RNA sequence: CAUGGUUGUCGUCAGCUCGUGUCGUGAGAUGUUGGGUUAAGUCCCGCAACGAGCGCAACCCUUGAUUUUAGUUGCCAGCAU
């Protein structure tokens, strides 16, 4: 499967090219096949228990895909950009979180209506801009018990902060990547858009079989 | 030039900070920079930061038009004197 051109790539990947061309390198896929062995299992053998799985999909190429899973798998995704903070600042994330559910709460339970026009002129584009980045993590109470990205250079601070606080983290690699930060990785390109999805599927798949 | 309280002053200038997070050995930084815009760190997009406080703004008084209430010590149109 394809990759990434030669004018910049990663020796770390090493591993991981077969049989380059035009400028492009390609990958081993029946590594690839070992590694999302490897993944899928550790997928489901996490969430057993009912943990909550977090994905990343801040790519453009991978948002509708991350998107499209995790509606229909009910663990929760991230695609506009990651705030910093997400975990360690968790926090006053979640202030965030009963911010908009108390916005929510009000509009329909309690008064509507406190001001003249505040309402739809600041409360509804501020629920709108906090929808922009909180996605499906509203609904995620507590910490994620494994995390999954799809492109590590340009997610690294999601990468970073699941490191620090060590937890699990796993994800497809573009050979401009670094697998060494990541637990379980997938080598795979990531910029074309049914590869994404179509790992996604099984990935969702590891966890749909096992919630019940 | 021991102090309180009161006061000018930079300057009604739009700036000064902080909790948590992160980078840095560290002091420090980030946030608070950037692109725009605004009288204004005003507001939007973006960003390893997310948010908050003091300030800004607004709530106050006054002036600018008008409705209802009340008409004397004010008013005098329609009226006589
Ligand atoms: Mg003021």
């Amino acid at each position: 499967h394809f990759g990434h051109q030669t004018r910049r790539w990663n020796p770390k990947m090493k591993k991981y090219i077969f049989t380059e061309r035009n400028g492009i390198y390609i990958i081993d896929l029946q590594k690839t096949v070992k590694k999302v062995d490897e993944a899928f299992n550790f997928m489901r053998e996490v969430a057993s228990d009912n943990g909550t799985i977090l994905f990343v999909g801040t790519k453009k190429q991978a948002q509708e895909s991350v998107r499209d899973e995790a509606i229909r798998s009910g663990q929760y995704f991230v695609n506009h950009r990651w705030l910093g903070g997400t975990l360690t600042n968790f926090e006053t994330i979640q202030k965030r979180i009963q911010h908009l559910k108390k916005i929510e709460r009000m509009e329909a339970d309690g008064t509507f209506e406190v001001l003249p026009k505040k309402e739809v002129v600041l409360l509804k584009k501020e629920q709108e801009k906090l929808e922009r980045f909180l996605g499906g993590i509203k609904d995620m109470k507590g910490l994620p018990d494994a995390l999954f990205i799809v492109d590590p250079r340009k997610e690294r601070i999601a990468v970073a902060e699941a490191r620090k606080l060590h937890i699990p983290i796993i994800g497809i690699v573009d050979t401009n990547c670094d697998p060494d930060e990541i637990d379980y990785v997938i080598p795979a390109n990531d910029d074309a858009i049914r590869a994404v999805k179509l790992l996604t599927a099984k990935m969702a798949d590891a966890i749909i079989e096992v919630n019940q």
